[PDB]
């Protein structure tokens, strides 16, 4: 699939587990779509957000609701989730990794595009 | 001044200077309103964004147009821009300063939150 | 194998190939002795370092030269290398993910512990 | 004040006060000198290390006392200490700041050198 995404928590050394997340695509009036969601599993990685056919170039938006992970371990953090805001595919298609590393109040995000 | 913005260049190892940014607060619609704007000075930092009075609890959103920042220097960076989400919380310190550390491919931001 | 690592390049939003990098264990007198050392594949990641036998309890050094990675890039860093000093095993038999995220003048390491 | 260092808590978003740290310079048989030393204030800083005058072109590591800093909290961390490990450069700007920012299992470090 050429969207993953990988989350680890800096607090436990540990993958971080069934964090939620959401990715939006904006629309032609500006607008932000849904375009597809997971968790991610005890590996701490999401697969299969999508397909190659239908990641097409575009602004794409990927939302990790750290504040609901944080939350559901009973930690109250800052951030309400993290943001990666990103144009995909506008060379041609590539494969995308989406990093996070998330602290209660630090976070940190990293691409890596291979084609 | 109750919100400051540090943000630093982890290429060049110095403030990343005129870097511009938009915070908005969250209204009952869930839409994002305009709040305060500005590009940090040459120390990197945005201070005066707004006052203890008008900063009251909610939803934000900092803005910061990374990606201006990076082509201005010749360089094509991953993201749209990067983007701080948080609740303003009276129950917690009363001086919030955000910090992102910026990378082409990557961007980390902590919160400082103090008395 | 019980030690692994793992290195992105932030600048190019790629794995870091190539990366060299020396283990160290500290001895009964102090010292640190040279336990293992290896480079990066294409993937970013040093497999095989040691066994589960020889990976016995202590203090470890996994010292990443990052100045001379960089420098192979012509590109002049801030840091002489990254260091990652740890005690390993002292709960018994762990396996360790060591990543690691580099920019000229910054870095930032992170450790997945699991057992 | 040539060379300052500043620590901030990615889990409780504050200055990460009281840290004890010492820095050494390399000397010509390869052994590191002490060369100063002392604790994080109240603002997570570190001032007045050294000198314009004493502090001369050469390899420098910075020890930070991560592992005290959270046993102190009741939490036990990865590593046994941070470790910045630089040159110091005429060519360069001539102030260096080095910041360090603490999870229990990760560290970033940033090196803002300015004029």
């Amino acid at each position: 699939c050429p969207l993953m995404v990988k989350v680890l928590d800096a607090v436990r050394g540990s993958p971080a587990i069934n964090v939620a997340m959401h990715v939006f695509r904006k629309a032609a009036d500006d607008t932000w779509e849904p375009f597809a969601s997971g968790k991610t599993s005890e590996s701490g990685e999401l697969h299969g957000l999508t397909t190659e056919e239908e990641f097409v170039e575009g602004i794409y938006k990927v939302e990790i609701d750290t504040k609901s992970y944080w939350k559901a371990l009973g930690i109250s953090p800052f951030h309400e989730h993290a943001e990666v805001v990103f144009t995909a595919n506008d060379s041609g298609p590539r494969r995308y990794t989406i990093a996070a590393l998330l602290s209660p109040y630090s976070y940190s995000t990293t691409a890596v595009v291979t084609n």
